[PDB]
């Protein structure tokens, strides 16, 4: 469909809304139409018309969403992909211990405004930490460039124009550009300068498309072998667009975690990583140190040694040294998450795996807990990308260990 | 939180400083942090951050720390713990009997630099009295290691990696180690090797983490049933990293009162700690000799039966024999104190309790005396774990004497 570029107008947009018959999008009458001439409640709920199918049992290929109506009270939502289910943002938890906890639901994750769904814009932030980027305007096609415009050459070089577009160019088996015509941006998130013409003031971007390489069947679970998204450069000074003052390259002069392709990884932090596997142990071997739950950038946009690493089969894992970035989703995750400010680990007390009577670990077994912070034990097996209790210690401690080795 | 391990880590460090709304911290702007990733001023502001409630009536669990805007003028810090409660430090007296006395409060207690608050580094001793560690950086986080590395195993033996951490470690209730996984050392304080990477220097511990073994509810008044805090071996010497000529095990050759795992106790000063009770009074009966103004080491690393005493209610009282050391603790208190040198009795003038005017002891009742040196009773009272003035003789003498019994 969005074969790197503008689809198929039609699959979108209705000019009128018959085909033939009668309607063709069930949100209006006749012959009226959505806020543009697409169809929908909302310029964000033409994407879910297609990215949340009815009736799911498991994560499939795109669908990057999973329906309410699926997950009953007590579960999951089903998409295990590198960015997130937003099925997460509505998922409130309660729960009791010397008081009333209670972790809200609208601030795992972005919230998109899908009024035609049961999604709601934000409260608690109305704007943007960093810059000022307004909060209840915040679509799908914000990040997201649907009529795909940002377009790779074969001099690596990225433009808006020039050549036409052959393929989507952000895979492993997506076949290289040529001199004649370029292929899409990493996923077809927009460039430099992609205001939405709906929105309108000075909200405008200004930093470039990444420049990363997914798997090609990055929707999957993580119990057995791992998937491994690659991490080019630039992926940080991109959400910088939206957020600014959070971008940091040099640490000690600007006093917050060091975030960006000015800020390397460190010598000694860069043997830690690899040395730390589990908790407890501290063997090290970068062969075998992972890279789903804490990754790290390569700095490096060429695209064919790059394109080298992110194999969905754990063959290449082989961790870092003192040139490896580290852009904001080393420790976030783009869509949503199941973790209080949509990080990739638990960050809420003290440890993440108890020791169930004997030894070997589990996430717990009481919804009104600390352990689990009333997620029911399935729950919080999702909430990691479906790898069970027995990737831990017997006592697995707070997560970001896996590169500061305070263990 | 700390169960005797690395607790949360946003606990003490924000990324960023934004949760939700705006920042975490109240000491700088939006997207500023503290001089590590933590959130204060200073190295030694994030515990006082939990460590010191806003207003408090009584002693409570931890807290070792009352705030000033709480005892207004006349009155004494409000945390009875076997370490000390800050509050101390911040309290000058002056009185006159044949000149200007003077009593500073710099001097009662090791000074935290927590420019955050009204704590300032000292002045007169400006390195540490045995070796030179500079006592401008001397912050909480010197002594206590946040991220708890030192284990202690089945084997009793001390590292600081191997095996997962499940516990604190450090009480009566606290569960022993097992095979899989170790527990934290007696308070989270850090042993062999312990530089923090913040100082710079040669600086760097060298005596291990002591033995000791808490009650498991060690903060509370003593005018009834008195506190025991246990003591193993190994607790001078593990002062003795930033004190090092100080210490001393072989007294007459090293002419300094002994202090150490080698200074037993001798036979006859044995004997004398039970018969001393009161001042005049030389009754004995070990059963009942106490163990809290004037403690002592048991010289065994067995937390087994070490951990046979250490109970709140005054049953194991059982005083000692010639195999019983003497550490540094047994005269002072590692916080502070209301004593100019942070010790646990008053040494200050000849008396320590005054005959009314008919027997039955009181601290004195003129703030303007040499009795109380400017300390109204309330405050003398306090300087004392709580204990009135009843539990000494009519004209209580100093009280290195439940020792030496030069009465
Ligand atoms: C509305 C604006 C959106 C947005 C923001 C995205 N989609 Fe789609 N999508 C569909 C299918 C079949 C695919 C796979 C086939 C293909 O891409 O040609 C995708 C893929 C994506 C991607 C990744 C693609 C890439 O190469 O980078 C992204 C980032 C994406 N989508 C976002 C199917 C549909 C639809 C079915 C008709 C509709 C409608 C949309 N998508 C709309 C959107
Ligand atoms: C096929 C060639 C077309 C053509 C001719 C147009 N589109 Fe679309 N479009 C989509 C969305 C979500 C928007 C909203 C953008 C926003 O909110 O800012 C639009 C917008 C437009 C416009 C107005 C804005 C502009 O910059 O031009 C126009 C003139 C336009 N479109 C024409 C979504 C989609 C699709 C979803 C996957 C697809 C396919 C297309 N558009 C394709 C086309
Ligand atoms: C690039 C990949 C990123 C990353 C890693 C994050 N953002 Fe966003 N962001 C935007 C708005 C309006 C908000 C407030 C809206 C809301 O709260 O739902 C946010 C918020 C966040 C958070 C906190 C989220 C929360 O629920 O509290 C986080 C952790 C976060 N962001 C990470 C708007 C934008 C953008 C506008 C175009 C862009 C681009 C980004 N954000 C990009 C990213
Ligand atoms: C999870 C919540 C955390 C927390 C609390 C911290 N980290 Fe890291 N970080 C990484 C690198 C390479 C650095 C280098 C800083 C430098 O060496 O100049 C940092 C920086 C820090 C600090 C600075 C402390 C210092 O000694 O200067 C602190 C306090 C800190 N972080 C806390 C890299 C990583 C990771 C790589 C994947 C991960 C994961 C984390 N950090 C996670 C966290
Ligand atoms: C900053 C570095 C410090 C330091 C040096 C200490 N704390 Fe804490 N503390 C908190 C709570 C609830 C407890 C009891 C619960 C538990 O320990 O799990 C403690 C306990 C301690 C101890 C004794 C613990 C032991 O088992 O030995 C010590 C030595 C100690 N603290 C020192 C609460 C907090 C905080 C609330 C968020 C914060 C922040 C800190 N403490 C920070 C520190
Ligand atoms: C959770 C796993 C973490 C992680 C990943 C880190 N910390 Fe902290 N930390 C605290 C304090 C007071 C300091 C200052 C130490 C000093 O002054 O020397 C630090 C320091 C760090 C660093 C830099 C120094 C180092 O040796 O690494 C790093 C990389 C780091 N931390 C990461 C205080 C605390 C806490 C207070 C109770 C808690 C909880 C944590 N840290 C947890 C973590
Ligand atoms: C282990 C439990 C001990 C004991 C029993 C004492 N110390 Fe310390 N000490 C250090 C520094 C820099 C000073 C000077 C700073 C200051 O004066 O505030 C001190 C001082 C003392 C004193 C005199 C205190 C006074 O106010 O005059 C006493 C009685 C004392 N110490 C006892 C530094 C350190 C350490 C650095 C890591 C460590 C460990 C200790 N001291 C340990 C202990
Ligand atoms: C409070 C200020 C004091 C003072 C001034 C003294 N003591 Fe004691 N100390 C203890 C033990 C077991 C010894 C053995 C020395 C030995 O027998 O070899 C000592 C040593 C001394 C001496 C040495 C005098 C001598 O005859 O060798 C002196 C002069 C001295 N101390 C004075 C044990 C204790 C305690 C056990 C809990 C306490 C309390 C004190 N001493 C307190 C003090
Ligand atoms: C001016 C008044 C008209 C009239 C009378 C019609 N058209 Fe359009 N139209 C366009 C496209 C792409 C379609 C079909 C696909 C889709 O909407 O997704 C149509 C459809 C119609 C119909 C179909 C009725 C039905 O099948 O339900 C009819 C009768 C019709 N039109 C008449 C596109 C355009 C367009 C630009 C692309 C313009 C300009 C017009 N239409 C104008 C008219
Ligand atoms: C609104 C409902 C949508 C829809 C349909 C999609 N997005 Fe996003 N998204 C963003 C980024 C940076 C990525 C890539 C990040 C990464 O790969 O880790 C994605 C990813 C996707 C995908 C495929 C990749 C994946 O899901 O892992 C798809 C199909 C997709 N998106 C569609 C960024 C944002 C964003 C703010 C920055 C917002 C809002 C959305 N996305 C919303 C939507
Ligand atoms: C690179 C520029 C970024 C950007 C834009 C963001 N992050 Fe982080 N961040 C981390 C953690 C644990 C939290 C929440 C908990 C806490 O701070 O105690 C956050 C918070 C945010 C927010 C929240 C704003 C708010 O809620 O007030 C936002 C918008 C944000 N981040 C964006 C942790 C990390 C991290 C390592 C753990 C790294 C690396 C980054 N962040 C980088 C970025
Ligand atoms: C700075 C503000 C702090 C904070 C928050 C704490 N400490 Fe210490 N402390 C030291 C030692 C040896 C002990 C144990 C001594 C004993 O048990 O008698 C303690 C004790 C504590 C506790 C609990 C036990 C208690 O309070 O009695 C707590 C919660 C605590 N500390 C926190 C040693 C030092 C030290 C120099 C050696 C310094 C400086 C601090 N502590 C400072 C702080
Ligand atoms: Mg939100
Ligand atoms: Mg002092």
């Amino acid at each position: 469909f969005h074969s790197g570029g503008v689809a198929e107008c039609e699959g979108c947009h209705t000019m009128h809304n018959s085909l033939g018959g009668a309607v063709m999008n069930s949100a209006t009458a006749q012959f009226t139409t959505g806020p543009m001439l697409l169809q929908g409640a909302t310029q964000s709920s033409s994407c879910l018309n297609c990215h949340q199918h009815a009736g799911d049992t498991g994560p499939s290929s795109y669908h990057i969403s999973t329906a309410e109506a699926d997950m009953p009270a007590g579960t999951a939502p089903l998409q295990m992909t590198p960015g997130g289910d937003f099925g997460w943002v509505k998922k409130t938890y309660t729960w009791n211990v010397r008081g009333l906890n209670t972790s809200e639901g609208e601030r795992k994750g972005h919230n998109i405004v899908a009024g035609d769904y049961n999604y709601v814009a934000d409260t608690t932030l109305t704007t943007a930490p960093g810059g000022t980027y307004p909060a209840n305007q915040l679509h799908c096609s914000s990040c997201h460039d649907p009529h795909g415009k940002y377009r790779r050459f074969v001099d690596g070089s990225i433009a808006t124009t020039g050549l036409p577009i052959k393929n989507s160019g952000s895979y492993q088996n997506s076949n290289d550009p040529t001199a004649w015509g370029a292929v899409g941006a990493y996923r077809i998130l927009g460039g430099t300068g992609y205001q939405p013409k709906s929105l309108s003031g000075s909200y405008a971007f200004a930093n470039q498309v990444p420049a990363a390489v997914a798997p090609s069947t990055y929707n999957r679970t993580e119990a057995t072998t791992q998937t491994r998204v690659a991490y080019g450069q630039g992926m940080s000074e991109w959400c910088a667009n939206c957020h600014t003052d959070i971008h940091n390259s040099a640490y000690p002069t600007n006093l917050r975690h060091p975030a960006g392709n000015g800020a390397k990884f460190g010598a000694t932090i860069a043997g830690l990583y690899n040395s730390y596997k589990k908790s407890g142990d501290l063997t090290g071997t970068q062969a075998s140190a992972y890279l789903s739950l804490a990754p790290f950038e390569e700095g490096t946009a060429d695209y064919t040694v790059l394109k080298g690493h992110a194999k969905i089969d754990d063959t290449a894992l082989t961790g870092a040294d003192a040139t490896s970035n580290v852009n904001c989703l080393s420790c976030h995750r783009a869509h949503a998450s199941g973790f209080d400010s949509m990080t990739r680990f638990n960050l809420a007390y003290e440890f993440t795996t108890i020791a169930d009577a004997s030894g070997n670990s589990i996430y717990g077994t009481d919804p009104n807990t600390s352990s689990l912070q009333g997620r029911s034990v399935n729950e919080m097996t999702a909430a990691y990308y479906g790898r069970t209790a027995d990737k831990f210690a017997p006592y697995q401690r707070a997560l970001c260990n896996k590169c500061h080795a305070k263990d």
